[PDB]
């Protein structure tokens, strides 16, 4: 690895990771599962009603947005959502021990997974959690690749799975 290559891991963190997996959109759009989303992976509602999405948006941002936000607002909402995912892991009796056992890079993958699926969804992956705690990385990655989360929307999940396998940031290189 070059001097520049060795600096790459210092440029990656949970924010940069999710920013790549979720993208950045300033107008309401439907994600790969058909759910109204905005910003950096902020799911507004699972309701099919765009008015519901707009109502949630205005609530979240605090002004009359009419379905559009600024980059600064996207970033603030993103930081709030990341904090929520971390807090959700740390207070959960099943996820905290697994998270604590992980290295720094896999901890980011854990937060990313919770950001995407929510706490109960992730806490339901009983086998994967045991595999991770036992450092069975290849088995964990194969099992994640069986999930509906990954299979219904592979591009948003693939990088996370690779990161659980390797504990490096390589899947986020060379976009
Ligand atoms: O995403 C599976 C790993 N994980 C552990 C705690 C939260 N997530």
């Amino acid at each position: 690895p070059t001097t520049e290559n060795l600096y790459f891991q210092g440029s990656m963190n949970i924010f940069e990771m999710l920013r790549i997996d979720e993208g950045l959109r300033l107008k309401i759009y439907k994600d790969c599962e058909g759910y109204y989303t905005i910003g950096i992976g902020h799911l507004l509602t699972k309701s099919p009603d765009l008015n519901a999405a707009k109502s949630e948006l205005d609530k979240a941002i605090g002004r009359n947005c009419n379905g559009v936000i600024t980059k600064d607002e996207a970033e603030k909402l993103f930081n709030q959502d990341v904090d929520a995912a971390v807090r959700g892991i740390l207070r959960n009796a099943k996820l905290k021990p697994v998270y604590d056992s992980l290295d720094a890079v896999r901890r980011c993958a854990a937060i990313n997974h919770v950001f995407q699926m929510g706490v109960t969804g992730v806490a339901g992956f009983t086998n994967v959690l045991r595999m991770l705690q036992q450092k069975r990385w290849d088995e964990a990655a194969v099992n994640l690749a069986k999930s509906r989360w990954y299979n219904q929307c592979p591009d948003r999940a693939k990088r996370v799975i690779t990161t659980f396998r390797t504990g490096t940031w390589d899947a986020y290189k060379n976009l």
